[PDB]
């Protein structure tokens, strides 16, 4: 029984400034990319970068990181941090 054309609200670029190191291409641009939702981003820089457990070294790579590198002592602390930055929540069970 409603009458009216909708019109959604623009979209959100949350972006990915994962700048990898040694990269293939240099000097060491943001990995680049474009998302919408909240969950890519934070699932992006996880497997997309961070990977699973058959990754080589994980270190948290990003524009305006605190670590700006320095690594950590486990695979998940590495995504836990990442979060920060990715803007999206916290970590579960913080050690
Ligand atoms: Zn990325
Ligand atoms: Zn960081």
């Amino acid at each position: 029984g409603s009458s009216g054309s909708s019109g959604q609200p623009i979209k959100q670029e949350l972006s990915c400034k994962w700048i990898d190191e040694a990269q293939l291409s240099r000097p060491k641009k943001s990995c680049d990319r474009t998302f919408s939702t909240m969950h890519e981003l934070v699932t992006h820089v996880t497997m997309e970068h961070v990977g699973g457990p058959e990754q080589n070294n994980h270190v948290c790579y990003w524009e305006e990181c605190p670590r700006e590198g320095k690594s950590f002592k486990a695979k998940y602390k590495l995504v836990n941090h990442i979060r920060v930055h990715t803007g999206e929540k916290s970590g579960p069970s913080s050690g």
